[PDB]
């Protein structure tokens, strides 16, 4: 049954046209608050500050039955073909990014998704016998990738930097916009940089742009060139080449880049970064996150929670953007990857059956941290004329140990409850003589907590949002794996290559050129 | 006349039911990209990606009329009391950013704004002679401040460090998060570095816990405290108090904290980073586009008319977002500043004379850079379910001089083609047989672009949207110079801290502590 026909999103369209006021008094009960949490894995989850109540609760997650999500997602780990539009071309496989750290935890895992398992355990040895020696040898380590290449390891990277105690310097060129590499080159020692040039299919213009940027940089300053490359590709790929690199490192074609970030995508800068042993510290929270993520209850289960109060949002109540707050400088590029891997996963318009949908998928993700966001553009929030659901993130405790006692109350403590007093704050608003001063309220959010951000809890973060976002594919009904629209990119930079050294932009792309320049 | 009873968006409103077709075959001519551009002050602008005629030009001219937007903003510039809710209390001041960089082109300014105008010329000379001094003495320097008073800066800094040969060493202590002071602490020479603390109340929460955070660490290395602090503040403020810093400058209390990166809030900053000669240059970049916004006709004037097609898109097709993508890696962080000054100013759903309206203000204002973008949230542009309007931001050259040819072009050109190709994509799309790989275009885009990244467009760059988002909150017809929600969200922070050493929080706020904890 598809999204439309479950009797469940029947009942939940009744529902949503008279969605609880959360300005009420009293709304906002010790029942309530008791009543709409989840606490597990190492987080807490409260969503009393979310437009649902218990009835809306009960169709939810008859949806998540009616869609089937905890079969599909077992289909998923188990390896099944998800990766596919049928009817059509398309890509066709298996969608296997929990392989690359289920080896961390017994397992019974077969055919491609075993191979994967094994042959992701098989390259982190490889990776433990390798930073052995690049640790003692580099000081600098420089990522060349773009898209799922380098967000997923680069907001990763950030969330430990603050447990990890480290003297490496970590740089990520990205960009075709050689001001990128500059820059970067500005600050390296090449003599003691290791270069990871991170590119699945070793063909993306970007890496290859750049990583012949700074070939030529070792080869002006005079330096061996290969002993300073190390390649992170697709088995078989183009670059899986160790006549040309130090070392090459792989994924496979059923790791999607925007899932990558287990693999040894985020393996080398990783382990570069902190030791070996925080890196499978990262997978083993990761790891236990798959694992709960195949709770059947929704009540029960975080990423599917989070999904179907997505989704309700979204589909239901109409709100076509999510805000992401991190109250947590580690976290200050994860929003950015989020947006990636929700937008780009579920950005879509066709079902996995090849019919248009008559529905929306995946809203804008967008945010920043807190408590900056409260200075800024929260006003909108709480002022503008558009709802905004806001996903709250944040820590009881900070991750370098530097704090002070101001007024009764650490910083740590002042920044939890600036946190928990805006939520408070969004769903209940406030009356006011004055129109200016008022604030309407009803502005729905959740909150996620745990103790500390740590490698453990950044991995369980990462696969929180990597099954949330497929939960939502799921429910939706689209392929959440492929990204035509990413491929059509990299088809028209071919093609203005060729321009400058025939397809439908070339008349046009002319005649703005003359107009711009 | 208000918003919705102007004559020309009633005619508005019957063009948008059919606007113009991009994928039509034919549509992007010669002509159309001829003429729906913009060459001026050092730019040009394309907008024949935007669906828009002539006829909806002509109308949308017309509004600029009706509404008055050159008298406005003349009035604004001038020193009249825009800052104001009638009816009702409100701060009720002057709005004169403008005034701080208007000296240095003779201007014909009288009362307030002539004493802004004289005041910044002190400040300026202050400055120069201060920086001789400073910039032989420190390596380092750490802006300490948050919201309007961090942003705006750091994205000028970002700006043009590509441009500007520096060793100084820059740092942004913003968030009550103290792991963003330990990040900064861990990584500085405190004997070697001048912290410059920035808050125009003087009385913000994160300033003050962080400037005692770093007072702290001046006094346990043993070092005199007072010789490294620098104060930037309104003047008469709790915080302007020579004996206490080793300097203060000032800014005024109409001056807008999110229009204050002209003001010393970015001259000191600035001025260190890149010299005093650099921040006149981003000054009369600045000044320049403050004079060119009052062209009366919309085709003729920058803000003016990415002001228009914003309403067009926002209020007329209904697009509730806006993402403003800079091929430009020095603006990695003026899209964060856009969305604060933007939303924040915007973010409002009352009118000036204090009656609730009933259409929408801001969008949401997000984004990142191209080309990265492309292989990530573009899938959901090109082929998710909802429009995203697209600012478009690139130059013909990059800043720093290091760049490469590959097969017949540089990297700079591959770059700007790349921004070209996906807005005629956008605007065009592609049929397909196969559904997963078809584009329906008609998404709007803009393309704005100048020679190369400097002080001097960075300045431009800056007022350019200063007077955009001014422009639509003059049609709309709201105060864009306060911010209740940010005051609300002060207040909430001074009633934490009293909780944790009455308010309509705190019986929730408890209950939420002891379920979170
Ligand atoms: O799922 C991720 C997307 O496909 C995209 O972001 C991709 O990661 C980049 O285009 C880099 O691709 P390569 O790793 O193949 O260079
Ligand atoms: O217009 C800007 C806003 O009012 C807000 O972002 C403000 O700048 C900060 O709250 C810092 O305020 P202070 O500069 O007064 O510390």
């Amino acid at each position: 049954k598809g999204f439309l026909d479950c009797e469940s999103l029947v009942a939940l369209q009744e529902m949503a046209l008279h969605p609880i006021d959360l300005t009420a008094s009293g709304c906002l009960s010790e029942e309530r608050i008791q009543k709409n949490s989840l606490s597990v894995e190492g987080f807490t989850y409260s969503y009393a500050t979310e437009r649902v109540d218990d009835r809306c609760l009960e169709a939810l997650q008859g949806l998540t039955e009616e869609r089937e999500l905890i079969k599909q997602m077992e289909c998923m780990q188990q390896g099944a073909i998800m990766n596919r539009i049928e009817g059509f071309q398309s890509e066709s496989r298996p969608v296997l990014h929990t392989a690359t750290r289920a080896w961390v935890r017994d397992q019974d895992l077969h055919e491609e998704a075993a191979a994967i398992a094994r042959h992701s355990k098989e390259e982190a040895l490889r990776l433990a016998e390798f930073l052995y020696i690049a640790r003692a040898k580099f000081s600098t380590l420089v990522q060349i990738g773009i898209g799922g290449s380098e967000l997923g390891p680069k907001a990763m990277y950030f969330a430990m930097q603050g447990s990890c105690p480290s003297d490496k310097r970590i740089f990520f060129v990205s960009n075709i916009d050689p001001d990128n590499a500059a820059e970067v080159l500005r600050e390296i020692d090449l003599e003691q940089t290791l270069v990871v040039v991170v590119s699945k299919s070793g063909t993306t213009l970007e890496p290859a742009a750049n990583e012949e940027l700074f070939r030529q940089a070792y080869q002006n300053k005079g330096l061996s060139i290969a002993e300073h490359f190390v390649a992170v590709t697709s088995q078989g790929s183009p670059m899986d080449d160790k006549s040309r690199y130090l070392e090459v490192f792989h994924l496979w074609d059923s790791i999607g880049g925007r899932f990558s970030a287990t693999s040894m995508v985020g393996g080398v800068v990783l382990g570069f970064a902190f030791g070996y042993e925080a890196f499978i510290e990262f997978l083993q929270g990761a790891a236990a996150i798959d694992a709960h993520a195949l709770t059947p209850k929704m009540r029960e289960n975080l990423p599917l929670l989070s999904a179907m109060l997505g989704v309700w949002n979204r589909n239901l109540l109409g709100y076509p953007t999510t805000a992401v707050i991190p109250y947590s400088t580690g976290l200050k590029y994860f929003t950015a990857h989020l947006q990636q891997c929700g937008m780009e996963s579920n950005g879509k318009s066709i079902s996995r059956e090849g019919k248009e949908i008559s529905f929306r998928t995946s809203p804008i993700i967008w945010g920043d941290v807190g408590t900056n966001c409260q200075h800024s553009f929260f006003q909108s929030l709480h002022q503008g004329t558009d709802i905004v659901p806001v996903e709250f993130i944040g820590f009881l405790h900070n991750q370098r140990g530097l704090d002070c006692v101001l007024s009764g109350s650490s910083s740590s403590q002042k920044l939890f409850a600036n946190l928990v007093a805006q939520s408070l704050a969004l769903a209940q608003g406030r009356d006011n003589a004055n129109p200016n001063k008022r604030f309407k309220g009803n502005s729905p959010s959740s909150i996620l907590v745990a103790q500390q951000l740590s490698p453990r809890i950044a991995g369980s973060l990462l696969a929180f949002y990597e099954h949330k976002f497929a939960f939502q594919g799921f429910c939706w009904g689209i392929n959440s794996f492929d990204q035509e629209g990413v491929s059509l990119g990299k088809e028209l930079a071919t093609q203005i290559i060729g321009i400058m050294s025939e397809f439908p932009e070339a008349r046009g792309v002319l005649r703005l050129f003359n107009v711009l320049t």
